[PDB]
């Protein structure tokens, strides 16, 4: 076997130790194995699949394969790739071709690997994607293999909207499953997760002590709620900024003071604009938006000397980084930690206390500076991503009349109940003990004692 | 001679007026629609029958209904809930109001009464805003010629919704309704977080127990079994939480929390051989939160440990079997709502008797009954969205359609997210907090408007 | 109960069966107090002691006194503050044949009284031998007033922080004439009461005060000594954004790790006198400010008119010159809300307008706020201070220092805490109250870190 | 130029280390606040100091502080686990003799004390000693007496070390005096809390990137270091049960919102298996040693844990977890660097895919440097400001050079005085931004106190 490229094979024995003490951490996900196993749902399925090399990502590789489908992989983000991870899925005669630290063009050769075997287009026929880049690619360059796909699974909240923003423009080409949206994967990943990994990475890089210092954190969705938590429990003193009112609202109410990087926060363009003594203040800044340019160069410029800067969106544009590139001399102090010298761009002193300290390049800063969410947060996302493959392949998209494609081309979701299902073994991981509702107290509520438990314009 | 009333004392008016002006520095969204609307006048001629728990917090959303142009006959949606300086100084203004805390069944029942009778006949109403569907009811039960003139209905909560939804969905409900408790600005600010304010608020007063160091069970994790829930554990108890919800029980574990239940395996079969009795025999404080029946049953509250309080914060008292208790033991009282309950007999006690539980609010409401519910600042989203919610129903004039035209409006819907938001920007920026502008730019990558909304409707925040 | 039992003067003795019924449920709550009462009963170590007594007439108090009583004393009781009694504790007490003066709300000439009720009977001085205060208030008017009756008083047992640096004072200018216990600094005192006291009880004051909502508004705590750090707890968990100030660097070191951002009111933390010292823009964003210091005019008249309007005003230290009310009763309009509870109005002092917004919410009139609009520490708090303040009486009753020669009287004329053997013994059954168990050290453990199995387990040195 | 004193991993990370130093500097405003008021006067020249901690970035500046100020030092490591090779790297590449890396043997841990003790195969011409944990101190009096005659004190880190040194004193066998640098509060309620508290989660995810929130941990012992733990796993989410021996330490942590539960029924430890509970040991995912006591985490504790729980210890010494029994009797498997399945199905061998194992951290050694980084910088920076300043005090005695009769006078074990644990404080504050409120005149009359301090009564807790 010589299908797959990694940073280096002799770490698979590493990666597989990791990968047999992952499987205890992920119930919903090896429940998934037994329960498919003897069906084989996947038998026939061609996956490609685009999303962090983790060790998380080889219990779902394998999670798939076991359930009989063929997959070519490669990671979705150049840092977030687990070597021993890798290696342990090449090891195990599964094409993969990722690497920590891969360069942009390496990144895009990657995905071009899965894409094609023997230097033609392999016969996909499903797509696993993690942030869109692998749809984006299948769409733009290889627009006939899209012929033969039944479906794709996509991870991210930044992907959903990019396969929605397609869908509305008449440019998606098959029916897609939205699988963030579930409620064990938003509500578990996008917010446990970085509570979990975003203070880890901070530690990691910079062995900065958190308590008593000053954060600002841009946003306050999921992603924002979990960073937010992942600060505070630390003991900083966490800021957050918000465009939405009623995610500031939540901020309020959680315990945070509300502010924003401009006065009154009109962000004109102009340096006047910044509120220089608030960021003057800021020991840390965390970018969680998903948006373009939300910690600006005025704002870099202003930030108090030393600041750790850090996105953990998924796009590292978050940050004005190319300003930073442009005008100020990089300095690294280890992989994914380099301090910035506000001093100039060519060279810089040694002992110059004017610097900020970036980690991960802007990228997203949990998986690029620590390993990204635990296994058995991971074990949510994942269930559903398995659990949407098989719904998909089995509807078979790509087989259908014109007719009858043409009114299964939708981005939906998983039902409440399969959401349930995979909380249900979530909990029992835990030790937790669900109660079972009397057939009286099911009639009273308006609910079956099967479930589903709420209704689908429920929030949690 | 304004006699139109029933209150405690009206010698208590100055008093709740002085509170009313304090909790209108508190609520910047609902008075910032007084002072929108005032001039436009958008409830001239309304006429709103209201059933909600008459505090101070009631008092300004009335005040500003009335300010607005409507004629309001109010009462309270629980017994035990109303602030009598709040009931004193509605009545001291002229407005109907019949509510007093401490109110016997019949006495609740005959307030309704007097809000939906005005000299005996039926008043001219054509409004309703309701707290948990008790007014909803009687109407449908009682009054459907009230209901051919009453263009809609405001309801509060959650209990109320489900009674809503379960009359559409039989057919039966006469007119259209807006769901306010599902309004972001209401459901994860007044259902949580204002629990979390008042549920340890009202442990204090009624019992002033140390919660830190003690053991907790909370029955249910929805929006006010999590508010419920992070009360208790920022005072320092370890709370243990109950669901039959899978994704309720697993942002449980994931919030800390470690989730039991009641019952061996789950399993609710009716024995007493079910109960967990280790675990029950721990628990100092258990907390319902349901809006379900008998989730404190009577086999629960026999493996109680010894001197555990016992108390609900869901809408209704039926989910402690206080029935089983008044049949069964003995109740001394320590003060009003606070009963000691005798689990040596019925016929009498020892007044050094150690099995004993104690009882909050005979069951019903905890944080109103023992404290005064909610704050005004978080109550200000809540009853923004009240006015919002009357000001469309009665402009929408439902009751004047044809037919065929009230059938394609008969519905159960929330106010719109736009809406939604607005509310909730007055809340920020009464804490002092700066919403940011997106630019023109940002609004186009992430593909809103600057403006809002800034959410799709599937968005659960 | 005692036949035409007169000898006392309570708000309202007809709440006494209600003080009666929270008293039999603070006694569950309270098992170091009543297992004192239950192994030393039979043996009456407090036989023949005549107690004068000043704290606090709660409902916890009032369960500390009829311990006293069951060890064989007789007590004179009165409230150390003119806020902090229950009349309901109050009313209990006296119907059990209790002399106690104390009621909700006494003005200072009466709250002056009260305490000379206590050291009087009959018109002439009480042939007193112990006491017991809080504050120093009670010692101090003995040491003042009435020197003679200090020659029958074997010690005096002290509280609180504030009342035991008074005696220190005295002790070290030869002013103090009987020895003292310092009951504050027992662990099971100062770190639980002091502490965990306020924790519980300064949001439960200020929610019963104001019913303001506190999540995602900005407090001020003065102070960050063992009040100040239960205090700021106590609004850090309901959502507050609390800022500390201190003068003590050690403190301030804590806050930031516990952390809370550490300012001062004054621009460059320098107090020159002068309104341009303060840092106006720092406090017109404070919601809530709360006093903690056991200092005086710590929130002055400066800070005062600069504060955010409509913010709280609070103290929880002993006395209420932590703030300067002085000042707003000679310049500002008083309106009361409801008992402890005034909005200021910054407007002026004659008059003021109804719908005015520039006002401040002070409570109890700076008084102790958890106890003048709440009801003070919860009982399973105060049960350890109080068993601490049994053990102390009993010891002093029984070591008998008026009936020394004067040469032996100076040799023990100090000021103690007791040993860590019995503030052991205290944590013990406060740990069994919540159903904690503590583990048995093995001889080869014991022995590895130099202690014996049944404690000691720390040196004296330990700050835990 | 010509440097061969000294042994380290890889000195070509030298660069690394020396990156890092200069950002713990920032980190460190008391440590650097003492190198600028006491560079001009060098305090301690002529100061030889025989240093013995974990070879840290943080102790590199620490380090160079002495340094700075006049001294000259031979190190070694603490801990075979602790060193961080490039903090090593960058002592060693400045000339500085250090003997330490990660990953020591016991007899490459005593051979790098000794390097520091000898030089060129004589006794060194020490007259001071920086310790942490006593191994340094207990080998100078067992094995080098002569040494001590001419040594002026000893600057000793941690509680376990204060302890030993105590019984010394007791016995009559403490050859120098002491300064007990644990208990300066910016050391104890600074260090041992909060340090742990930063720490402790940061090591478990480093190992093995556990979820903690939702599962059950037990931490033994609710002293400072206990107290941190506890935090450091409750602010995660998880469900934190404490056990102790100390019923003020169990008053606190019921206070303080924990289960106070023992390992043993009715928490009587006699020794057989019926003792254990096994119900409350078989629901715990973690449990963690805090005491600095010997077996707290016994055999048969080990035998009743939950399958696949994680066994971890950041007391100073390996002894408080029975590791000894589980070379015995269980089968090792290693993860990664300091991370071991101990597989509980036997000794000979294992099977790859077995349930029945626990994972045990850094092999029982302080988890916290084990397998992350230790405290970080700015918590270091209130220890080592105290380590500074004790070493200035007892050099400046001159212990060594007094008369019997004066020295029986000065033989001790004390803290440095609480004005200077203040000046310490006050770094530490100011490195936040916190601004300090100076009290009035009458102020200060008024609580009885000097307006610059100190604040308190020596009786104070905090
Ligand atoms: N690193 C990870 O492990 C991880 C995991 C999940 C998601 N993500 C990524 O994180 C990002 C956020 O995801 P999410 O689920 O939280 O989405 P979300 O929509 O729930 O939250 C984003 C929030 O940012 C706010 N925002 C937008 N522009 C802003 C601005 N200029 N200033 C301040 N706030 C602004 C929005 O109002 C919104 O509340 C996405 O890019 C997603 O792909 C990362
Ligand atoms: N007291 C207040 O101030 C206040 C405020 C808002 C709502 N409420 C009332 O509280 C109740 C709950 O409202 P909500 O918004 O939290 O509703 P919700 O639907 O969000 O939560 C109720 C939860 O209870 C759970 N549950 C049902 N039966 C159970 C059982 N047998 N055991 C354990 N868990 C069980 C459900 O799974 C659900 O998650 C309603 O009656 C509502 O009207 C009271
Ligand atoms: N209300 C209650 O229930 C209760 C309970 C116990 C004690 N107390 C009282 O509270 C007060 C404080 O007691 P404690 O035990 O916390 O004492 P403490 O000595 O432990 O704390 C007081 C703190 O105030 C700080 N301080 C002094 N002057 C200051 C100033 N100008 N600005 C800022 N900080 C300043 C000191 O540095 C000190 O740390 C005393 O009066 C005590 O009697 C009240
Ligand atoms: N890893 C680190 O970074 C670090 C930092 C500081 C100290 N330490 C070490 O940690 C240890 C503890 O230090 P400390 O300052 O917390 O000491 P401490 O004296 O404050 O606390 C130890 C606690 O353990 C308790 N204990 C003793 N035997 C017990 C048993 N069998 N079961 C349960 N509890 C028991 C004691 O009652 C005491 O409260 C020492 O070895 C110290 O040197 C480590
Ligand atoms: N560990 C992980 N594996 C895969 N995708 C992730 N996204 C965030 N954390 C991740
Ligand atoms: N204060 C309050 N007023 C009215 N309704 C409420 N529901 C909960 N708290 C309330
Ligand atoms: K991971
Ligand atoms: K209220
Ligand atoms: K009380
Ligand atoms: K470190």
């Amino acid at each position: 076997f010589t299908d797959y490229k990694v940073a280096d094979i002799t770490l698979a024995a590493w990666g597989r130790r990791e990968l047999i003490i992952a499987e205890s951490e992920m119930p919903a996900l090896m429940g998934l194995r037994r329960k498919y196993a003897g069906q084989q749902p996947l038998k026939g399925a061609k996956i490609l699949g685009c999303i962090h090399m983790t060790i998380q990502t080889g219990v779902l590789i394998e999670t798939l394969v076991a359930l009989g489908a063929e997959v070519r992989w490669s990671s979705c983000n150049i840092f977030s790739t687990q070597d021993q991870a890798a290696a342990a899925i090449a090891a195990a005669g599964i094409p993969v071709f990722a690497w920590k630290g891969e360069t942009e063009e390496e990144y895009e050769w990657c995905i071009e690997q899965t894409i094609l075997k023997d230097g033609q287009p392999w016969d996909a026929n499903m797509v696993l994607d993690d942030g869109g880049d692998l749809t984006e690619i299948l769409h733009k360059k290889y627009p006939q293999m899209l012929e033969r796909i039944h479906g794709i699974t996509e991870e991210t909240t930044t992907g959903v909207h990019r396969l929605l923003d397609m869908l509305k423009n008449g440019t998606l080409k098959v029916p897609a499953i939205n699988v963030n949206d579930s409620v064990t994967k938003s509500k578990n990943d996008n917010k446990y997760g970085c509570r979990h990994s975003l203070n880890d990475a901070i530690k990691r890089g910079t062995d900065h002590l958190l308590s008593g210092k000053q954060a600002l954190v841009i946003g306050y969705g999921d992603v924002g709620k979990g960073s937010s938590q992942s600060l505070r429990q630390e003991g900083m003193i966490v800021k957050v900024a918000e465009v939405d009112p009623i995610c500031a609202m939540q901020a309020c109410m959680d315990g945070f003071e509300v502010v924003s990087p401009y006065k009154n926060g009109i962000n004109d363009g102009t340096e006047a604009s910044i509120d220089a003594a608030l960021l003057g203040k800021i020991d840390l800044i965390v970018t969680t938006t998903g948006n373009v340019n939300v910690c600006d160069a005025n704002m870099l410029k202003a930030l108090k000397k030393r600041a750790v800067v850090c996105n953990i969106g998924h796009f590292d544009n978050e940050i004005d980084t190319a300003f930073m590139r442009k005008n100020w001399a990089w300095e690294e102090v280890k992989p994914q930690v380099h301090k910035i010298h506000r001093t100039g761009k060519d060279g810089f002193d040694a002992h110059n206390d004017d610097y900020l300290i970036l980690l991960a390049e802007g990228r997203l800063v949990n998986l690029g500076n620590a390993t990204g969410h635990p296994s058995r947060i991971m074990d949510g996302s994942f269930a559903n991503q398995v659990l949407a493959q098989i719904h998909l392949f089995e509807q078979k998209y790509a087989d259908l009349p014109a007719a009858e494609k043409a009114k299964r081309l939708s981005v939906e979701v998983l039902p409440k109940k399969l959401d349930e299902e995979v909380a249900l073994e979530m909990v029992k991981g835990f030790g937790g003990v669900v109660t079972q509702l009397t057939p009286k107290q099911a009639e009273y509520i308006g609910v079956s004692v099967e479930g589903p438990f709420k209704p689908d314009t429920y929030r949690y």
